[PDB]
């Protein structure tokens, strides 16, 4: 699709069999989603945005569908205010910015 | 142009007569720039992101040049760790996300 930015670019994602809403975010290096249960081991990561830092759990090689496009990659789980799809997965679904 | 997302989508902006580097950020509703002077009236605002809220100054009807493209809109000025071009100005330069 071609998505304009007059509204938030929200899409549905599917992860862990569940549907969630998430923001397509070119300003985010990584994908960050709210508290949920994921399989496997996790590693620590401390990620910074506006306001300061949060601690998150990093899960690698997680299967996730984004607007119907399959991706497999790193998902950070933590107390984010919104689910964010960052560049690590936007690149897997072939997203570009165009003007 | 077509900007891929392998790296941060950083562009040069001109604002308040200054040159700055800024991130094209589809996950940002508003444009947020590090501390600088701008002419005219302003009012305070609180904006939240991953690590909580920061207080900014809201300046309306500011002209900015973004990667060569002129636009006008509201600019928030405050202690953001990175200059961010948000949807309120990305729409004006005709930016879209495509995949
Ligand atoms: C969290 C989003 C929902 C909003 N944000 C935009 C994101 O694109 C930020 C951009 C950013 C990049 C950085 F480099 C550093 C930063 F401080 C900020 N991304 C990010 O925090 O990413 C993090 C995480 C992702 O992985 C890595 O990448 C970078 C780091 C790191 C860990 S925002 O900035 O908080 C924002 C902007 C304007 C605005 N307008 C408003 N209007 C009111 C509602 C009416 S509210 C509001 C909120
Ligand atoms: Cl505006
Ligand atoms: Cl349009
Ligand atoms: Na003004």
């Amino acid at each position: 699709p071609q998505i304009t930015l007059w509204k938030r670019p929200l899409v549905t994602i599917k992860i862990g069999g569940q549907l969630k809403e998430a923001l397509l975010d070119t300003g985010a290096d990584d994908t960050v989603i709210e508290e949920m249960s994921l399989p496997g081991r996790w590693k620590p990561k401390m990620i910074g945005g506006i306001g300061g830092f949060i601690k998150v759990r990093q899960y690698d090689q997680i299967i996730i569908e984004i607007a119907g496009h399959k991706a497999i990659g790193t998902v950070l789980v933590g107390p984010t205010p919104v689910n964010i799809i960052g560049r690590n997965l936007l690149t897997q679904i072939g997203a570009t910015l165009n003007f």
